[PDB]
């Protein structure tokens, strides 16, 4: 149960649909879609704390947090929000999120690890679900 490790992605399913039915610009969405957005993922496990940052070749950030232990990030179109992970169960962990400031659609992510050692994350809003998957470089 250790997600430990740098995180390579080989598979991207409904992310730009995602984004395009969440309201972001053409523009923004072949930005976000290009070779040169695909994300690294480096996650540091240590128990019920992670730190995880993801990287692409123009940008970088990290979340560090406790699962149980509210933290602060962005959804998936930019907008601060406050976070919570939960344990499904060993292999999974569920993340809620709510909008620091105003409405929006309902948003959540999840991370779990396959006995192959994939990561998947699917990330929901409101009907729609986008999933990536990861293998250890």
């Amino acid at each position: 149960p250790n997600f430990s490790g740098n995180w390579k992605i080989i598979r991207s399913e409904n992310f730009e649909e995602l984004l395009k039915v969440l309201g972001v610009n053409v523009m923004l969405r072949k930005i976000a879609v290009a070779a040169a957005s695909k994300p690294a993922v480096e996650i540091k496990q240590e128990g019920d704390t992670f730190y995880i940052k993801t990287s692409t070749t123009v940008r970088t950030t990290e979340i560090n947090f406790k699962v149980g232990e509210e933290f602060e990030e962005q959804t998936v179109d930019g907008r601060p929000c406050k976070s919570l992970v939960k344990w499904e169960s060993e292999n999974k962990m569920v993340c809620e999120q709510k909008l620091l400031k105003g409405e929006g659609p309902k948003t959540s992510w999840t991370l779990e690890l396959t006995n192959d050692g994939e990561l998947i994350d699917t990330m929901t809003a409101d009907d729609v679900v986008c999933t990536k998957v990861f293998v250890r470089e």
